[PDB]
């Protein structure tokens, strides 16, 4: 099942003001947009122009949205029923999604960060038992979903934490100190600090059903079959204008417990650096065969990490900066219906690409 990532936009959805995050629903043909309004809107992406629902209750600006992504089929079916959001009012609001495609109620407001919350995520591995968030604080926080309690607070970076992406046991953070960290969620220890970005990191995504990506670069250079299948990976997007690929078992950061422990506390292990287009990279996604990305260069770009080439550019996508994109996850019977990407800009629009 190969795919099409292109055309001229076959839906353009008017939005109030600046789009901050765009996010697909797991099960239903509906997609959700967050903005500086401070509001969440809902659209059917199959049909247009569709004014399905609006959500109000944040004070200042909504900067991230999650609860849609899931780590399993059964978790999917139960998970798409909540929505979590992030804001510049220092709130993490928890919403209730209804079968009629809207949110009829806010369930919780969670308080505990002292500045701008700029990302939020549900822990899909735990069946929506916990929420992660990050902030201008310099802080990452973990919250009980069903009590609203703050349960773990990581203290890591010396500057603004911009993003948090979770993979069950592990936590990927990204920040203004030019650094990506991977922290172990149960202990609070950091396995990795990925150092070598030149400017602020805005973004992270983990790699999925495509650990066939080693074909391009083999790590360690020797005796691969011992530990090559155990490699976990992520991507960072930055104000560098560059996108990096990291495998994480070998850019583990040392704290120096002896001295230098092999290439640990050396240069980063970073697999590929994709050098492309013309402004700050706001987003980054794994398709499988390809990587997708968006940036302040008014553009959404398709990257072939086979040969490092950028195989297509959709630069007229927005007339201002592009803040976020989302791809639709392939699944049996839904193959062709999951043919979309959604994208949101500073030109106050959410756009559907087939």
């Amino acid at each position: 099942l190969k795919w099409i990532p292109r055309n001229l936009p076959s839906c353009l959805i008017n939005v109030e003001s600046s789009v901050t995050s765009v996010k697909l629903h797991p099960n239903l043909p509906i997609v959700f947009v967050a903005t500086d309004h401070g509001k969440l809107y809902a659209f059917d992406l199959f049909n247009y122009t569709i004014p399905l629902a609006s959500l109000q209750s944040h004070t200042k600006a909504i900067t991230s949205m999650d609860v849609l992504f899931t780590n399993y089929t059964n978790s999917s079916k139960k998970n798409y029923l909540v929505i979590v959001t992030a804001s510049k009012d220092l709130q993490i609001h928890v919403f209730k999604w209804v079968s009629e495609e809207c949110k009829f109620q806010q369930i919780r407001s969670l308080l505990g960060h002292e500045h701008i919350v700029s990302a939020v995520k549900i822990w899909q591995k735990n069946n929506d038992v916990h929420i992660a968030s990050c902030s201008r604080d310099q802080t990452v926080k973990i919250w009980d979903f069903h009590n609203g309690w703050s349960l773990k607070t990581f203290q890591p970076h010396s500057q603004w934490v911009r993003s948090i992406d979770v993979l069950g046991d592990y936590i990927i953070s990204g920040s203004h100190d030019t650094t990506l960290r991977l922290t172990h969620w149960p202990s609070g220890n950091g396995l990795s600090v990925g150092t070598g970005h030149e400017f602020p990191i805005e973004k992270v995504k983990f790699i999925h059903f495509i650990e066939d990506s080693p074909e391009i670069r083999f790590r360690t250079p020797s005796t691969d079959r011992y530990k090559n299948w155990g490699m976990q990976y992520c991507v960072s997007a930055s104000r560098d204008r560059t996108i990096k690929i990291w495998e994480i078992p070998l850019p583990t950061l040392m704290a120096h417990r002896a001295p230098i422990p092999n290439p640990t506390d050396s240069n980063f292990r970073c697999v590929l650096t994709l050098k492309g287009h013309l402004s700050w990279v706001r987003d980054i996604s794994i398709r499988g065969q390809y990587l997708f990305s968006c940036a302040d260069d008014k553009s959404v770009r398709c990257w072939d990490l086979n040969t490092g080439q950028c195989l297509h550019v959709w630069e007229k996508l927005h007339t201002g900066f592009v803040n976020c994109l989302d791809l639709d996850v392939d699944f049996d019977s839904n193959v062709t219906p999951r043919q979309m990407m959604v994208t949101g800009g500073l030109d106050c629009k959410s756009n559907v690409f087939m």
